[PDB]
């Protein structure tokens, strides 16, 4: 496991998240079923909570960008960059921003939204890049055919136990 320069983490136990928009390649109920799998990600860590919003400000606004919008990093279209997935801090640091990225799927055939939402929300919550392959926080998206074998490795559990403090 590795963390961003200076060690940026969220100083508050109960969370507050906002969904920005839904992608055209998937229906509403699957995108919300796994946003709920990473939100729990946090809640299974230590006691990290989460409250669902549709309006206002709460710096975990899960997001998107079809090519460009107006900030700092332009997009490529197919392949490489999943999002400017942004890490803990004020405003621009917190929240996501996808490209008109990939052909989103529930299974591995097109592009698995579970794997990508748990890794980019992971970039929004504090962890950077783990050089392991099976630990999820690896720099490139591979091809897990059998999605039932997708478990969080011991490396990430030991590190964030030593980051926010173990579960009660
Ligand atoms: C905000 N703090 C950070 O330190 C960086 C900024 C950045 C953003 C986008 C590309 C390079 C660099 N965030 C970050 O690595 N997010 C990632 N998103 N998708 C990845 S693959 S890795
Ligand atoms: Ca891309
Ligand atoms: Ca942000
Ligand atoms: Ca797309
Ligand atoms: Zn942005
Ligand atoms: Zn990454």
């Amino acid at each position: 496991f590795r963390t961003f320069p200076g060690i940026p983490k969220w100083r508050k136990t109960h969370l507050t998240y906002r969904i920005v928009n839904y992608t055209p390649d998937l229906p509403k109920d699957a995108v919300d079923s796994a946003v709920e799998k990473a939100l729990k990600v946090w809640e299974e860590v230590t006691p990290l909570t989460f409250s669902r919003l549709y309006e206002g400000e709460a710096d975990i606004m899960i997001s998107f960008a079809v090519r460009e919008h107006g900030d700092f990093y332009p997009f490529d279209g197919p392949g490489n960059v999943l999002a400017h997935a942004y890490a803990p801090g004020p405003g621009i640091n917190g929240d996501a921003h996808f490209d008109d990225d990939e052909q989103w799927t529930k299974d591995t055939t097109g592009t698995n939204l579970f794997l990508v939402a748990a890794h980019e929300i992971g970039h929004s919550l504090g962890l950077f890049h783990s050089a392991n392959t099976e630990a999820l926080m690896y720099p490139l998206y591979h091809s897990l055919t059998d999605l039932t074998r997708f478990r969080l490795s011991q490396d990430d559990i030991n590190g964030i136990q030593s980051l926010y403090g173990p579960p009660p």
